[PDB]
């Protein structure tokens, strides 16, 4: 069994999301602030990361998050500009996928981050 962590302030988006991954045979964590990622970063084998929480930007903490544990990070945010893409990808994100998004593709990019 594999463990992912969902960092998302959008509840209802996280609502229908946290069920498909469970149907994919996972155990997940949900987080809606930046004051809740550090307690759970050491727990998941992959982080699905939303940028603008009510705390601020989550990419600013991403490097200091990444060196606690080299965890694959997938940035799922409504920041679609290429300037935002190069920001997260270089900050330590193994992938970057914008909103709106495909569940079958997000799962494929998760199935691609966990084969090593
Ligand atoms: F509000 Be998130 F970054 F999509
Ligand atoms: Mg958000």
């Amino acid at each position: 069994k594999q463990t992912l962590l969902l960092v998302e302030d959008d509840k209802n988006l996280a609502d229908g999301l946290l069920v498909s991954l469970e149907q994919a045979g996972y155990e997940c964590l949900h987080v809606e602030r930046i004051a809740d990622v550090e307690p759970q970063w050491k727990k998941a084998d992959l982080v699905i990361l939303d940028r603008q929480l009510p705390d601020g930007d989550s990419v600013q903490h991403l490097p200091e998050w990444k060196k606690i544990k080299d965890v694959p990070v997938i940035l799922l945010t409504a920041l679609v500009t290429v300037k935002d893409k190069v920001a997260g990808l270089d900050s330590g994100a193994n992938d970057y996928l914008t909103k709106p998004f495909a569940e079958a593709e997000l799962f494929a990019r998760i199935r691609a981050q966990l084969r090593a």
